[PDB]
């Protein structure tokens, strides 16, 4: 049933299917995985792509010999398979070191070794292939409120971001930045904490062109928001380069679990719209296997991820085909919703006696919107009742 | 005990004392207040203005006779005690016509009326003075995925904010908009949820200098949010128009509680940053007196709020007034955070090897923060207990 | 098809389908419904009864003989269709004199006025053949810390029960009782805001047998809790004598959409543990038809909550019957989880060297639990992909 | 000043000041500390007690000469201090063998085993004179809906406490249990999640008075609850056996910032309610200091605990005992609520005239019930204003 195919564009970080199971009340579950297994396994899989941080590839510490020889091992996993390299990131928030941050660490020579870290990584990214180099600042925050003043936290966010971008134009390079939002953990709060934080920073950046967003569903459902909702913001802003696909049952720790689990009905109602609005970049599934599992379950959670995304793609399309929902769709004046409210301008517009003086606001007031039946005819077509 | 004074700039909605107490399971326990009588009483109280919606000023449904005696009035009690009117609103989400939106409404003759009756009270604010007109879009938004498209709402959104800056631009009125962002309530999630994407949003129009934010302490809690962040992150984009003073427990339906109570550590730093960015604005309560109380447990909550941000003024001045206070930002490097990350350029960066190649670490990893230190003598200043 | 019949037990608050759309920022969008015609478009839509509180079909204040002409001709509505009433309750929240309670209002003439409203509303349900009486205190609680001393609270509580308990009792009527618990809205936090917490209080009553729970699915939610785990421990403690049914989208104001909606999955697990623990008392929705809708989509909502119970009654069924899944189980040790932990007893237990001793405890720690298959086949079946 | 002295109860387990800031997303900032030095350091801030887990004191897989070994050094540092050690607990979490719980864990020999190293550890724990055994069931719960049917766990959890008392009762051990509940993390959900769920739990065991509740401040909170109205219905129901104090910042993932941190209005409400209800037992801090923290930054955190408890605890009777304050509670009604509803029985109740067909409703709906005032005196002597 559903079997992925490399035009789907499914890809996996090496640290969801390479979690080990550590986490803050427990130790590791599983061994930890070679990354050239995870090319492997992967593209039996179906998978058509695989993204990393610097240190999933590079153990932190390794002389250049010992990076050489990880790194061309990785590079014939790939040429081997065929896999591409879509994405690649930096882990600023492991070690130690970056226990207050990396670029927005109080600390100055912490931020400027942030940097040199980063940029080694992009040198690394680009010849790998990928095309989009993804920030997470998981350190860049506070548990209490004088030790971070935010509008300078904001100054050498954006003093990063720009020094990043200048260093990509100096060099030529073919490579776009998308910050991924958190709202939350591993800080009390995370800056830039949703989709829309995030872009409205952007656009005091020196080069807004050169950066986009990676959000992640988990992410603003820990805010309690609407997924679908922030990424039509993010695509109708022309800035979704990326996405990080998981699920997450409400607001509570980060739970990274398999795209399809976790709210199901905002799961369909993204792959519809990823879908009918032509996203064109990787699915990328950023989740963890549960530490119940052993690796075996591991490759069925990974499987199940792609799994999923397919039978919603075939239950969204299912519903916007139907001409009934269709029908449902004119009743409900969706067709409307697209037409220019005052397209002659604010002066026709205040001209118009029909538009206050002789609107007839109680034949408005009673007229149904009809919702519930095309939310019903929704609920149908994804449960295949229909 | 910390008497308001005029230069306090402490402003009232007419519906916050004026809220009768009427919820979603259960009818009013209060009459309603003449427009009059609460212009008064604040005076009294020691409040600088107040603002209003205009079905608070006119009811809904009145002649244009019943309007000007109303307007009229309420001008004497102004001008008799020299209250001023820093802000208005519309009310777009009370009458029935409204229930699927004001400016996003399906319906586009519903659209151009919610304009129509916009631009009504935008010439009654400016002749009384506003220079800040607020924004709810309450009702813009939905409870299922398929009764709106989002994209197509954002044009609509788009649409009516650029007609209304064209209309105040050729009337040569010298007003700014104000976006009050709300995650949810009364719709299951509303259009620009947070303050992050209400800015965001604001650099997609025609105009972005005419329109800033109005954020509110217990909309943006509603999601979780670190109300003091999102303030500085409004301040340093240069967006904070206006601001809205409350307190909320916690994510669950919105309580309006007065300013102070909710979350008091929050409520610090938030009047911290307010006084120490040299904000300018209206400090607006928007809350509500439970329904519990009379009408003398209503200006009762209504003078706590003005009490709580004075007595904070004064713990948040003397936090940061003590020496021993500014010797722990030193030690946890308040200072540095505010030094550029590499002011020589990248080029210079990327030479330097004491920023890689020769960087310690682990001494940088092993060096204390301070913070809890730090933040415990805020909690003695918050307590007086210092 | 998923058509329902009486056999199914749907019931429906007057309520529900009655609810006018007035809420906390609007006015209503419908005009109120007669309890009688809502008796009969519900039975045509296939559901068994409907539930009442006592100002739903008898307007408070009503004279007695007023009163008696509402009860008469609801009555012959219910005669003339052959639908129950198998449960009521009373309303202690919507007058202004339950501002602060009914049971655990601080006045005491208002405790004792609650107590009387609620005994004359037994009387009637008793005649007209209710079971369940349900009890939702939802004034009871506090915005502030000071307003209500929970342990004198919790004392006037149980013995506002302990008083109701008595009197069914002499009566010797056959009539048990349920707690609604929520945990909060209308007040900022409400009494025995749990399943939890009314299952424990229940235990410190007088006549404990007497009463019960009735859960309602958005009310656990909004404390983020999990509902299916809720009701698998009132059916452990031989207490759900009812349950409503409806949906939520996570933590925020409660919602009361129609049920399927919201939370899907937790609806499926739902479903899943009462048609297998064998429950056989009412399916009872208390939703409300959102404020958008006409008549038309109230009746629409109405029918989609009946549809949606009986397509998941059909998808858990199907689950639990394949042998795929029943294998699934037994390779997560489902079986084993039924067998005793050490039925042999504590002195075997103590004296089995091979319970700790000889315990290859590395051996136990990789055995895989094969959790994330039996979710996907789960998944499989909700979607009807299987 | 607020100096804490052993008179004060204040108590702290091993693993808070010795957490090494090992968290989902990074390593250990600080190095391991030694129990022994740990008993010293906090009994020189004035503590009065420690508290292990059996893996905090004994390293997993010790040899009975090891076993032995680290007793004797740690029960010679508690001889020389002075320190006691008030209650002890199991670690059932961190071992890869309780990935799926101890006691309610699907395989049954790992069932055993967790039976069989907690009772080994309550031997221990009352050899060094500890009186309460605390178990937090971290591990018993599930992340998805087939992976535990819950009232078989239930079965099992009650097997497992029975078989406990069973065994300290033919020991005649004075020693008594108290379950911690905690909503989620590392579990989707953890069974018993809220203090309500485990009062309940209790209820149904074959001893009931031999266990309590430990509820935690930031676990509740975790749900969104008011953390003083559990508290209070724990103290009535007469099973709030121990207490954990931390700080918490909302619904998130679980902070355990040092107390009076996160909401400090429940941590002022929290004291006057332990204080004035009397509670007797240890007043144990379960939190963790930021892995921001160096070891100066650890005794800081721990030091700033006992300081923000002893600062409330001041406030609260300043509170209590101001008579402007007890006349607030007077007019609020606070004596009502304490007078019987009908002690003069039900039919008295249903023959008075007066709370019936003689009550004037709207007299009494329109009495204030002057809680705002009532609570900014409150908010006016937290902040040391009054
Ligand atoms: C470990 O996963 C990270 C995350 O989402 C945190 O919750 C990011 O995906 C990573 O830093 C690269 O983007
Ligand atoms: C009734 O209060 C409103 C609000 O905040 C909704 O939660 C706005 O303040 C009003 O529309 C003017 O801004
Ligand atoms: C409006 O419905 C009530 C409720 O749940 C509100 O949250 C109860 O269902 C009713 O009082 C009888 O159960
Ligand atoms: C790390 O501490 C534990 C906990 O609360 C985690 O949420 C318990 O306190 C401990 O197992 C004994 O009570
Ligand atoms: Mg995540
Ligand atoms: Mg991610
Ligand atoms: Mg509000
Ligand atoms: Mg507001
Ligand atoms: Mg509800
Ligand atoms: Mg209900
Ligand atoms: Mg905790
Ligand atoms: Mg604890």
């Amino acid at each position: 049933s559903y079997q992925p195919t490399p035009e789907d564009r499914f890809t996996f970080g090496l640290w969801t299917v390479g979690w080990q199971g550590r986490d803050p009340f427990g130790d590791a579950t599983r061994p930890a995985l070679d990354p050239v297994e995870t090319v492997q396994r992967l593209a039996e899989l179906g998978a058509h792509g695989v993204t990393f941080h610097d240190d999933d590839l590079i153990p932190f510490g390794s002389s250049d010999t010992e990076r050489e020889s990880h790194i061309k091992r990785f590079r014939q996993a790939l040429d081997a398979t065929g896999m591409t390299v879509p994405m690649a990131t930096t882990n600023l928030f492991t070690h130690p070191v970056f226990k207050d941050g990396g670029f927005t660490a109080n600390d100055r020579d912490v931020r400027r070794y942030a940097l040199r870290k980063t940029i080694r990584n992009i040198d690394l990214a680009v010849e790998l292939g990928a095309k989009t180099y993804v920030a997470w600042g998981g350190r860049e925050g506070a548990e209490s409120g004088a030790a971070k003043d935010v509008r300078v936290a904001l100054d050498r966010m954006k003093e990063a971001f720009d020094l990043l971008g200048e260093y990509v134009t100096s060099q030529g390079y073919d490579t776009r930045f998308a910050i991924e939002p958190k709202p939350n953990e591993p800080r009390g709060d995370i800056l830039l904490p949703t989709v829309g934080h995030a872009l409205a920073f952007i656009e005091r950046l020196e080069r807004p062109e050169l950066y986009g967003v990676n959000p992640e569903v988990g992410h603003e459902q820990m805010a309690g928001l609407n997924f679908p909702h922030g990424i039509a913001q993010a695509l109708w802003a022309g800035k979704l380069f990326h996405i990080d696909l998981n699920g997450q049952s409400g607001i509570k720790y980060d739970q990274d679990l398999r795209f399809g689990a976790g709210d199901l009905r905002a799961a369909f109602w993204l792959v519809d719209l990823l879908e009918s609005a032509g996203y064109e970049g990787p699915r990328h599934f950023d989740f963890k296997p549960p530490r119940t599992e052993d690796i075996d379950g591991v490759w069925a959670s990974a499987a199940g991820c792609m799994r999923n995304y397919l039978i919603l793609k075939e239950r969204a399309a299912a519903f916007r085909a139907d001409p009934e929902v269709q029908e449902a769709l004119r009743a409900s004046r969706l067709d409307e919703l697209a037409q220019p409210t005052a397209a002659d301008g604010v002066q026709e517009l205040l001209a118009d006696r029909t538009a206050f003086e002789d609107f007839d606001v109680d034949a408005a007031a009673a007229r149904g919107m009809a919702f519930e039946r095309l939310d019903q005819l929704a609920m149908d077509h994804l449960l295949g009742a229909r």
